[PDB]
């Protein structure tokens, strides 16, 4: 099955933009990483950055995620963000998203050896 670390890729990671480029790129990315296969996921956030970047943040500032664990890693420089939330329009199949761009740190959670990214937790 897909692991873990290959999930946190698929769903958050685009290394191949800087940012977003036009109000579609959220309807696009969403369908084309298959995070709307079975229903219409309602948030999502996509990181403009190299991979070993995002995964070094499992070394930097340990804090408490949203929901109380405490494998959580904020970093400790900011990052070019596309935060993607579902419209008013939006209805499966035909799914339906806002892009905004941001530049904001990130909070992470990271399991495994190598420790990596499994869960994206929040941009502060």
């Amino acid at each position: 099955k897909e692991t873990a670390a290959a999930k946190f890729e698929r769903q958050h990671m685009d290394s191949s933009t800087s940012a977003a480029s036009s109000s579609n790129y959220c309807n696009q990315m969403m369908k084309s990483r298959n995070l709307t296969k079975d229903r219409c996921k309602p948030v999502n956030t996509f990181v403009h950055e190299s991979l070993a970047d995002v995964q070094a943040v499992c070394s930097q500032k340990n804090v408490a995620c949203k929901n109380g664990q405490t494998n959580c890693y904020q970093s400790y420089s900011t990052m070019s963000i596309t935060d993607c939330r579902e419209t008013g329009s939006s209805k499966y199949p035909n799914c339906a998203y806002k892009t905004t761009q941001a530049n904001k740190h990130i909070i992470v959670a990271c399991e495994g050896n190598p420790y990596v990214p499994v869960h994206f937790d929040a941009s502060v």
